[PDB]
């Protein structure tokens, strides 16, 4: 039994809630928040400014450290750095960015790096900004992760249609 509230189940291991993934952190902080990163774990816009912008830029400066340190990530890949004021852990996982050419088939990948941990919060990987179908990539997760995945959706029309939809 763990603190995640008003979460509708849709398999053994994966939930979902209308919910900012930012106000889900800091109400829960739970012990893994995912972050929608780029390589470059430079975070602007999304998810990752967003939460980014709640640990009032300390995610940005230890991600600056990472990346002198380490370079970028790949596509698909993940590293995991601290929560801040959000969660004991982020685990910054890059989805393939389609408006950038980034082959989908890499999702799969990406949402791999969820069995890692053993209970998530997390968003919707290259949903949204990152220009892949969002349908898509819950019928991945879903196939993909075994592990227990908070799933936080900003939009409520996508909500609601991602529900309606959901085999
Ligand atoms: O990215 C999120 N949810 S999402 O479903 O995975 C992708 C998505 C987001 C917004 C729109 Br509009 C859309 F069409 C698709 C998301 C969840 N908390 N949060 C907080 C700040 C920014 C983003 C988010």
């Amino acid at each position: 039994v763990n603190s995640f509230s008003g979460y509708l189940k849709l398999t053994d291991n994966v939930y979902i809630k209308n919910a900012d993934i930012v106000e889900e952190a800091k109400k829960v902080k739970p012990t893994v928040v995912v972050n929608a990163a780029n390589v470059y774990l430079k975070h602007g816009g999304g998810v990752a400014g967003a939460l980014n912008k709640a640990t009032n830029n300390a995610m940005q400066v230890e991600s600056d450290d990472y990346i002198a340190t380490n370079g970028p990530l790949k596509v698909g890949g993940s590293c995991v750095l601290s929560g801040h004021n959000l969660a004991k852990h982020c685990l910054h996982v890059v989805g393939p960015n389609v408006n950038k050419g980034e082959d989908i088939q890499l999702l799969k990948s990406a949402y791999e790096n969820f069995n890692q941990h053993e209970v998530l919060l997390a968003p919707l990987l290259s949903a949204g900004i990152f220009g892949a179908d969002p349908i898509h990539s819950l019928r991945v997760c879903v196939d993909t992760v075994r592990t227990n995945v908070y799933l936080a959706v900003f939009d409520k029309n996508l909500y609601d249609k991602l529900v309606s939809s959901f085999l």
